[PDB]
């Protein structure tokens, strides 16, 4: 797919970060060159309509990587994006969880029964996402799928999802 | 000006948050209604396009909720986006930015191979306080030998004279608030 590779191309990939043997998958030269952006939303856009057609109800971007593509994904889709914080930076009614860290919502994001894709740069342990999941599932939200660019798929995160469906477009041990 | 109107609406005032006195503003509406998005991103490309024709290089979307913004606006003018992280999160070379936050110190952090000497770029954040944060990302890109053209963003608190900081970097808002 030649929209894939104008991707993953602009992976650029560091040993030994932040420790030794871990190898980081950096995505800042996909945002920094126009047209691999543009084919990282675009393939993601296509895989959602063709999985979920008109299902979905928002994007939520987790912060703060998933903030890069939250709304150009959501804007794509014609759709808004409702956000997911890192603890202690929303104001109003919030929920929160810890996986330490922790996420932060506010309450009122979404309604019961509303159906959500949520999108972060890449999928390593899960936790993260995780998190994400429990989070919009104590607003009665359905998650429909979580996305990344990137599933480093050694780390069994999706199957730390499951049952929640995850799709990345790349994908490294 | 009813997009303008668009962004006006969709702006949520949480008063005493997070300390007594002050009053938070909320950009997260924005980003939910579709329409109000497209406009903001609407209204600040246009405004570039006015003031810079086609000079802008790249745009810098500054950790976190500039990277809500920076990324489409960078897309409707047809240029890439850099990024300004908080420190600790980018691997290479770096280098970084202290400056006041609240009642201690925060850092904004760079890749030294960001941009090259001469080029010529635009920051963006959601929303302008003291410009703390927006002079911390100015000094950054000057060390890199960039122009910073401009700093943007939705809102503007007038009071706290973060205009005054970043000058002589033009800047510009879509709202004030004092
Ligand atoms: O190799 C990496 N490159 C870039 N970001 C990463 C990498 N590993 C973890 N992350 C970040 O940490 C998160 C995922 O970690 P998880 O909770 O272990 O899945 C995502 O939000 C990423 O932004
Ligand atoms: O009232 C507010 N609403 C939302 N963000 C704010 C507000 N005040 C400060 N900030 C955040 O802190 C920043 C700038 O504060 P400054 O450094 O004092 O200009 C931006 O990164 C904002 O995201």
């Amino acid at each position: 797919d030649s929209e894939l590779q104008l991707v993953e191309q602009r992976i650029r990939s560091f040993p030994d970060f932040p420790t030794p043997g871990v190898v980081f998958r950096d995505i800042s030269p996909v945002l920094k060159d126009p047209a691999s952006f543009r084919a990282a939303i675009g393939l993601l856009a296509r895989h959602l309509k063709a999985t979920h057609g008109g299902r979905i109800d928002y994007i939520a971007g987790l912060d703060s990587r998933g903030f890069l593509f939250g709304p150009s994904l959501a804007q794509e889709l014609g759709l808004g994006c409702v956000l997911i914080r890192k603890r202690g930076k929303l104001p109003g009614p919030t929920l929160w969880a810890s996986y330490k860290a922790e996420l932060e919502i506010q309450k009122d994001a979404l309604e019961p029964g509303q159906r959500v894709v949520v999108v972060d740069d890449l999928l390593a342990t899960g936790g993260t996402m995780n998190a994400a999941c429990e989070l919009l599932g104590r607003l009665q939200a359905e998650v429909l799928e979580c996305v990344s660019l990137v599933e480093l798929t050694s780390l069994k995160g999706r199957e730390k999802l499951a049952p929640v469906p995850f799709f990345s477009l790349l994908q490294y041990e």
